[PDB]
């Protein structure tokens, strides 16, 4: 079946628990298969050791920019940038899991987890899973965050990996 990973993440050096996420390979196997991978960080990079740089409240919680940091960076298991793949699977409520991006067939490794229905984002950001556990992780992450993005504690995904 579809892979299940998961993200352990500290605030300020303290652990807040494990978010669980579903992969829908089913749907979009070629973007599955790029978050799967640097969960596990089997080709020597991933999501270990980075961070949620970008978090608004009553939006949702961006991550994954692993070599910036800051938004600008971040790459793809298959090169620095792959295409969207479809738009399928919509932005339906809190628990989406989506592909930041910085216009059309921009996809590296940047991600959100959505705290509210995004709808507007349908047809421009390729959704590829949810949250199967730990939205209350997810919800200490959102209220860390602001209308800036930027966040008032260091977000940090300690360990991450493939349960299944």
């Amino acid at each position: 079946g579809n892979p299940l990973v998961y993200l352990d993440v500290d605030a300020n050096g303290k652990p807040l628990g494990r978010v669980v996420l579903e992969l829908k390979a089913d749907v979009v196997p070629k973007t599955a298969e790029n978050f799967r991978a640097l969960c596990t960080g089997e080709k020597g990079f991933g999501y270990k050791g980075s961070t949620f740089h970008r978090v608004i409240p009553s939006f949702m919680c961006q991550a994954g920019d692993f070599t910036n940091h800051n938004g600008t960076g971040g790459k793809s298991i298959y090169g620095s940038r792959f295409p969207d793949e479809n738009f399928t699977l919509k932005h339906v409520g809190p628990g989406v899991l989506s592909m930041a991006n910085a216009g059309p067939n921009t996809n590296g490794s940047q991600f959100f987890i959505c705290t509210i229905k995004t709808d507007w984002l349908d047809g421009k950001h390729v959704v590829f899973g949810h949250v199967i556990e730990g939205m209350d992780v997810v919800k200490k992450i959102e209220s860390f965050g602001s209308k800036s993005g930027r966040t008032s504690k260091k977000i940090v995904i300690t360990d991450c990996g493939q349960l299944s």
